[PDB]
């Protein structure tokens, strides 16, 4: 077996999975990370978002999605009329992989590599097993190829409603701008940014 996949336990039970994650040794990541930070939500969601990593924020907080990236998402579910008692919500990878510099505010986020992201992924196919969503919303390039290919290109198929044979369950699949992306750049530019990210966020809805 590669990476996670003997740290997987034979359940669907979300929290045996996520306490079973906190004992992870599928690539290197939980050496320095706080804590393994798994998906939040109950197994009757119909909507899974996957994202790329737990940040700092998430790090100690044992929560995805808890800092401006997860206010932004907010921003935009609202509106999308996506009730959050319909999502599941989780990352790539579970282990938050960073460096720091000496005047930072924050911890720097570094980008997993394919190879942790394949070490990973057993978690996020017993996620998406368990939950059995009707479509998986993939924010960012990392959560995309994560399922897609490592060659897949967000910019150029935003939006679109793809559907792949190897995906267990063969959900929609929609990828998307990573929140944190649209933290950054000019207003008008984060206006148009924003407004696309609920567009991709109401085709999955309307799934
Ligand atoms: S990043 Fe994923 S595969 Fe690597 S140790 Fe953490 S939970 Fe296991």
């Amino acid at each position: 077996m590669a990476g996670a996949q003997d740290f997987v336990p034979h359940t669907a039970d979300l929290a045996e999975l996520a306490a079973a994650a906190g004992e992870c040794r599928g690539c290197g990541l939980y050496r320095d990370a706080t804590q393994a930070v798994f998906g939040a939500g109950g197994r009757s969601a119909r909507i899974m978002m996957i994202g790329e990593q737990p940040g700092d924020k998430e790090d100690l907080a044992g929560l995805p999605f808890v800092g401006p990236a997860g206010r932004l998402l907010d921003r935009a579910l609202e509106a999308a009329d996506i009730d959050r008692d319909a999502l599941y919500v989780t990352n790539a990878v579970k282990h938050f992989k960073f460096t720091r510099a000496a005047g930072g505010k924050r911890r720097i986020q570094k980008t997993p590599s394919r190879t942790e992201v394949v070490a990973c992924r057993p978690w996020l196919i017993a996620e998406m097993t368990s939950v059995e969503p009707d479509v998986v919303v993939l924010l960012g390039a990392t959560a995309a190829k994560a399922l897609l290919g490592n060659d897949f290109r967000v910019t150029q198929h935003r939006g679109e409603v793809l559907h792949v044979d190897d995906v267990p369950g063969d959900p929609a699949l929609v990828a998307t701008v990573h929140p944190s992306s649209l933290l950054r750049g000019p207003k008008e530019e984060r206006e148009s940014a924003f407004a696309g990210l609920v567009d991709d966020l109401r085709v999955a809805a309307d799934v």
